């Protein structure tokens, strides 16, 4: 099974000129915990906007480009990040734009943090028919010391 995870602020907004603005130091412990042992496939772009192998996690990174760094597993397609993977219970998706939407069709679940935060972005989650998710976990948090915005934390899956 795919899935796909994603932090969402307004209007679908994931990033600005290769970063992600905010921080929401619980978001990316939830992230954490549903990726950790599993493998994760991200693009070129998302690769060096984090700037490190994800530890715990088999590290696939799409690219149209020969491989720059043997830390981590070049691949040159969508079925080959697939394959790369093996037989594992859940492929996770990480990002970003362009990587999302071609394996929005795949995918069987979403993770979905939505933020409380209005950010002018140049990437976006792509959009998605309502009618085909079904919500299935829903927990809200208000803002605190740590985390500047409030956000939500939803899974989402293919009915
Ligand atoms: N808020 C969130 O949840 C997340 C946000 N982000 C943000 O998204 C932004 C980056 O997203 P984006 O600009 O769309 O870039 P991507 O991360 O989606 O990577 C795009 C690159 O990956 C390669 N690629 C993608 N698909 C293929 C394919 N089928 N075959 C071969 N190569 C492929 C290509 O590399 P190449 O050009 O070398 O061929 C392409 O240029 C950043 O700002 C990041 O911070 C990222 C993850 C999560
Ligand atoms: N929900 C979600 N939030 C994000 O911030 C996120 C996402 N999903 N999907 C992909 C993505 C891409 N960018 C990044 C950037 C940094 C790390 C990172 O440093 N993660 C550490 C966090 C450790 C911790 O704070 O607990 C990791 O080990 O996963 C991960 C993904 N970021
Ligand atoms: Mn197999
Ligand atoms: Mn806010």
């Amino acid at each position: 099974m795919i899935s796909l995870i994603a932090a969402l602020a307004v209007d679908r907004v994931i990033g600005m000129e290769n970063a992600m603005p905010w921080n929401l130091p619980a978001d990316l412990a939830w992230f954490k915990r549903n990726t950790l042992n599993k493998p994760v496939i991200m693009g070129r772009h998302t690769w060096e906007s984090i700037g490190r192998p994800l530890p715990g996690r088999k590290n696939i990174i799409l690219s149209s480009q020969p491989g720059t760094d043997d830390r981590v597993t070049w691949v040159k397609s969508v079925d080959e990040a697939i394959a790369a993977c093996g037989d594992v219970p859940e492929i996770m998706v990480i990002g970003g734009g362009r990587v999302y939407e071609q394996f929005l069709p795949k995918a069987q679940k979403l993770y979905l943090t939505h933020i409380d935060a209005e950010v002018e972005g140049d990437t976006h989650f792509p959009d998605y028919e309502p009618d085909d998710w079904e919500s299935v976990f829903s927990e809200f948090h208000d803002a605190d010391a740590q985390n500047s915005h409030s956000y939500c934390f939803e899974i989402l899956e293919r009915r």
